[PDB]
């Protein structure tokens, strides 16, 4: 690889890539970060896996929470660091003061500490260290000149020692200055910012590697999510372009549809339904998850406007049963509210249950409805995600968007997405003759040649019945069209006086 | 207690005491402060935050005239 | 004990909720906020469905 | 005393409305705010209120103005202070430094001031006490944590004493912190904040009690008017929703109209007339106001964008002489631009004036007028206000409206106050053969039917003639109609 600096692996579902290989070894990484953050976990999740996959003893020091807790608080991670401090893979290094000490003690200790941890590196023979919370050591009395050169001393000699070193870090304002004495951000080789930035009663958290003196890496934020696993990031910019394409087709799970689509939607291949409230979007969509089953293959179904239950009682209405869906373990229905977490969040539900049941195909009904809200880049970007998760895997998605004006939206975006997407499916109402009839319409398909009519439908029972198109209409799109006819009584089947039966017999 | 003539790293130390012996009790302790400004430092010393192993910010957001009570779990 | 950090219940509907059991145990949770926000209520309040619903004594300090 | 918190009422006009009661008996208050906010008045009606209502003598202890200026000021609101101070009914406590002196008093004072304050509460066997600018006594050379124990050795003993309280404390930015060194914040059982708000060049004031130990209270800012008669808060979000409702009925001036709206007005209700400037709202004002005057009754009118003098003549011109209706003490005229004030002067004004007239109609001469320079949200707000009292009093009201775009016009109002209002009479420009013709329409009326078709009208020197709608045109509310002239059924 292509960088003139060694490197060792974090194996943190992320950094690794945005630090363009992990931190710099022989070096110190300072991962700062407000309240809460993420920071010592970092730290810790950095010395557990060089534990666990590289079998590199790591020393952890510890200075505000007591070596009790952080193996206490481990756990929920699923982490048994006491069998570690146990079988001498990892050392704590306890440095909290105590509940009954003096005042004053942070410079000679410091010169103590070094020669302390010095002799545990040596002892146990690690590579990786952490040290979490300085910070706290200098809040005893001290001013930005006394900080910079006692860490420095500190990560001087850890330097010449080879040990690769993490210290953590703690700042007031999230976007401000790194840390508090406003001097670490120089002394460090490499710089780890994570914050937690609010905005929207919500939360959102982010990690940026501000430099990497050096390498290259990923500039910028980057959104994770601390889960039962600890650090989760999202490269979603590292996210080549790249995915596999294909000619394969598969159903619509409507039929005439099919047809309208030049032979069945790609296999590879993203899908749009748009069109105003009440058009019909949700049930194509589910008349595609439906389908997917039919042929046994699994597929998703997150709902974030209708329940789980009503999207069974409208799903059964329209015939298709999803109860039996559901126990043939053949289409798995989500549900929930775009309200009830940020989007990273939300972009990792959908990620993970596509990985604890791997379908083969993915409906998400309404995007726009997780548009709510949030910002239009910070949404556009998230669609990306999905759409950029299920295009590298060959899983087919078929997304919905309710556009805010019925009749008369001159733009079925809203969000301007139309771009990303491969193949548009446009459902819209038709005003003829004090009557809202509804009308779909395939607007593009990136490999088909698909039908360029704007044809009429109608729902029973049944399901989507796609009829004829509206020839003798002027500003069809328009919502209420203008009748203008050239014929209309033309052939077709004139033939006057008695045409019909009725229900007796014919 | 610290608003008697302290600063900063004299009343972080104390917090540390405060709740470190409280710890040890084993005693599910709440704790309650004062602050300035409703988004500003998470508490009047700006260090009790990161010396607490749970922290929850009550707001009493502004806005339009009208106030909006908040709770956080940071 | 050896797994994760087991909590308490404050009977506060919603909180013990947000909070995905409540306050955990043997340990200090800082709540803070300004002139006329909560605090006080939270800890009497906290203290208060202590008693009356499993019957832990309290001790309040002002 | 195993009771809920006991309250003592202020007798301030829309405090204790807000308070739910007033300050809690015996303990501290806490009003605080900016140079010019209310505090040395609130504290002396504080007072006041409680000497003339419930002879409650007062204990008011300064640190700054001279007692001889606390009355002489107090004159301002009619209240000759030096009365009660001879009455012995309120003790003006002066502490105030004089032009000499030395210094390293510090907590040295604080205490046996503490002994001359219990002094006079024992004396005068006093009940409400207040302290004007308790701060400007630390302004000698002390910091924060000085200051919280020479405050809560104060508020403790005044507790002890058991007599209820107010702090009059100083602050520097509106909205950062509640009082100088933020200390006091939360020294105070209860806190309360002046308010003197910027903006646009105008200044509005605003209380807010933040907290209230161990009681409830209302939650959020409320603007305040300071008069001849003290301070006054419209609890505006207080005002409740049990207005008093009748299907009696009122003439709207135009005989075809009162037809239209299938009998009339009901004397209980708000209607609206909207159009483009121009169609003709001012006219039907100055006819609704003229039927009060037939049935001889007292109606205002409130004009923010004519004259005195210009009113008169457009109105001799339509035929309707105001010069009587004034004389014969039935109508009163008002006149303001909206400039010379802000909505919550405005919203007394017209309350105040209603009082001195007992009126049972009324009719603002354009609301845009007044939406005029101000936030939807402000102004949203001096709507229910006027509105929400015209209701609760049985006075008819009829509010003007000028669209800001004539002709097309899609909303009867910009402001939204269609839904605030019951009858929605809508003028509107129309356009036939070249020619700028009106039309009038009762949009919407809860009560009655009212006719739903749209009528033209026209302006002479006798005032509005309605006639006939326009049944052969297209598009009509459009504004730029398009004639059917539908070739019959072609025979
Ligand atoms: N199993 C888990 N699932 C989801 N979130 C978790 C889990 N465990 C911990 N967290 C979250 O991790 C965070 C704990 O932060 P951490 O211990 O990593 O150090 P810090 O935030 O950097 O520093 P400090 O000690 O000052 O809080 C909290 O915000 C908490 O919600
Ligand atoms: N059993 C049924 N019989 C006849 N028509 C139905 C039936 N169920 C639904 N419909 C029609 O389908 C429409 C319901 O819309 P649908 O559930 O397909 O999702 P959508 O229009 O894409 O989105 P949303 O319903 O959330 O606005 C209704 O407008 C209605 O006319
Ligand atoms: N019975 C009640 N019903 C409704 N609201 C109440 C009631 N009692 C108090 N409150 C509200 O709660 C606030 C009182 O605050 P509280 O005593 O809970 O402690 P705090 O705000 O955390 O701290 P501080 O001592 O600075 O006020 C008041 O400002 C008021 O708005
Ligand atoms: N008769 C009056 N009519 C209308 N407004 C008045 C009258 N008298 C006083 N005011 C207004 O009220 C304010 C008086 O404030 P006041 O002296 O009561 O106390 P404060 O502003 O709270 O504190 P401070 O002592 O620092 O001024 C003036 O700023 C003025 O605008
Ligand atoms: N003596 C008159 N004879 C004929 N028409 C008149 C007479 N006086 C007024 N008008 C007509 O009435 C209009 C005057 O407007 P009016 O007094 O009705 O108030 P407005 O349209 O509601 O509001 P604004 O005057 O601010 O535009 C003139 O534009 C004109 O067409
Ligand atoms: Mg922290
Ligand atoms: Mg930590
Ligand atoms: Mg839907
Ligand atoms: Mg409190
Ligand atoms: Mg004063
Ligand atoms: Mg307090
Ligand atoms: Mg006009
Ligand atoms: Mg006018």
């Amino acid at each position: 690889e292509h960088q003139a600096i060694a490197k060792m692996r974090t194996m943190i579902e992320g950094f690794d890539d945005i630090s363009h290989g992990g931190l710099p070894i022989g070096r110190s990484t300072l991962v700062s970060g407000t309240s809460g953050t993420g920071k010592t976990l970092f730290s810790i999740q950095f010395l557990y896996n060089g534990i666990i996959e590289f079998d590199e003893p790591g020393v952890f020091v510890t200075f505000e929470e007591t070596p009790q807790d952080i193996i206490k608080n481990a756990r929920s991670f699923g982490w048994d660091l006491a069998k570690l401090v146990d079988e001498g893979k990892l050392f704590i290094l306890d440095a909290s003061p105590d509940p009954e000490g003096q005042e004053v003690v942070g410079g000679f200790d410091l010169s103590a500490l070094i020669e302390r941890i010095n002799y545990a590196i040596q002892k146990y023979r690690a590579r990786r260290v952490s040290i979490d919370s300085v910070t706290s050591v200098f809040q005893q009395y001290d001013a930005s000149s006394v900080v910079r050169r006692e860490l420095f001393r500190l990560v001087a000699r850890l330097k010449q020692i080879g040990a690769t070193t993490v210290m953590t870090t703690e700042r007031i304002e999230e976007y401000g200055p790194i840390a508090r004495y406003g001097v670490e951000e120089f002394v460090s080789d490499n710089v780890v910012i994570l914050r937690n930035v609010l905005e929207g009663e919500r939360r959102r958290r982010t990690l940026e590697i501000l430099k990497l003196r050096g390498t290259s890496h990923m500039k910028g934020e980057y959104p994770f999510t601390i889960t039962d696993h600890g650090i989760n990031i999202f490269p979603l910019g590292a996210m080549r372009l790249t995915q596999r394409s294909s000619n394969v087709r598969v159903s619509s799970g409507v039929v005439r549809l099919d047809e309208m689509c030049g032979g069945g939607f790609f296999k590879d291949s993203i899908i749009l339904a748009t069109g105003a409230t009440g058009t019909g979007k949700t049930l194509l969509v589910s008349r595609f998850v439906e389908n997917a089953c039919a042929n046994k293959e699994r597929a998703i179904l997150f709902a974030y406007e209708e329940s789980r239950a009503q999207l069974l009682r409208n799903a059964y209405s329209w015939g298709m049963d999803f109860e039996e869906m559901e126990r043939q373990n053949l289409l798995k229905i989500v549900c929930a509210y775009p309200e009830s977490a940020g989007l990273e969040d939300h972009l990792q539900i959908i990620k993970s249950e596509i990985n604890d049941f791997k379908p083969a195909r993915i409906a998400i009904d309404s995007l726009s409805a997780l548009a709510r809200g949030v910002s239009n880049n910070a949404f556009r970007q998230f669609v990306i995600g999905v759409t950029g998760y299920a295009k590298q895997e060959e899983i087919t998605g078929l997304f919905t968007n309710t556009s805010d004006q019925f009749m008369g939206a001159h733009s079925i975006t809203d969000s301007h997405i139309a771009t990303i997407t491969d193949t548009i499916i446009l459902l819209q109402y038709v005003e003829i003759r004090g009557e809202m009839s509804r009308a779909i319409n395939v607007f593009k398909m990136r490999g088909s040649w698909h039908d360029k009519a704007i044809r009429e439908f109608m729902i029973s029972d049944k399901g989507p019945d796609i009829k004829d198109s509206f020839r003798n209409f002027e500003r069809i799109i328009s919502g209420s069209p203008t009748r203008i006819t050239v014929d209309e009584k033309s052939e077709l089947s004139r033939i006057v006086r008695g045409v019909q039966e009725k229900g007796p017999e014919s």
